[PDB]
RNA sequence: CGGACACGGACAGGAUUGACAGAUUGAUAGCUCUUUCUCGAUUCCGUGGGUGGUGGUGCAUGGCCGUUCUUAGUUGGUGGAG
């Protein structure tokens, strides 16, 4: 449950995401794919059925959330604010993140991952 | 586009750059068409607005110059006409 709150929010902030109607599935063929996420409301699930074939045959690694109504905020474009009206973007439905750099509390996000997937 | 910004939408389930091959070209300008690969929120689209101007106006101006002016001319400060 820590996982799901707040430490996935320690390192999203600057490294290599996705962002864009081209981009989400353009840098996943990479090979620096640490940790990712998942919107689990696509409304076709074969987009997702894509990435599923694509994540765990390899290391990609995956969490499962709600949704992009909730995540277009935490992307890097957020619409609320003092004076930004309640809907100017939406978010993705998929980002990973290719390198960390701080260590600032990244350990429950990787202790999470070989803790009940084996 | 080298139209800054302000606002609204379109923007990760598909806005916007680049580009070989073939008519297309005056031309190795993807200019544009044909099929398709590519860059990654940068932007595009409409709406207000700066901008650039060897665009007009020397009869709206400045500065500079030229001339009457290449000759000896010019003017105040406190002094006559019951």
């Amino acid at each position: 449950n820590t996982a799901l709150q707040e430490v996935l929010k320690t390192a999203l902030i600057h490294d290599g995401l996705a962002r864009g109607i081209r981009e989400a599935a353009k840098a996943l063929d990479k090979r620096q794919a640490h940790l990712c996420v998942q919107a689990s409301n696509c409304d076709e699930p074969m987009y997702v059925k894509l990435v599923e074939a694509l994540l765990a045959e390899h290391q990609i690694n995956l969490i499962k959330v709600d949704d992009n109504k909730k995540l277009g905020e935490w992307v890097g474009l957020c619409k609320i604010d003092r004076e930004g009206n309640p809907r100017k973007v939406v978010g993705c439905s998929c980002v990973v993140v290719k390198d960390y750099g701080k260590e600032s509390q990244a350990k429950d996000v990787i202790e999470e991952y070989f803790k009940c997937k084996k």
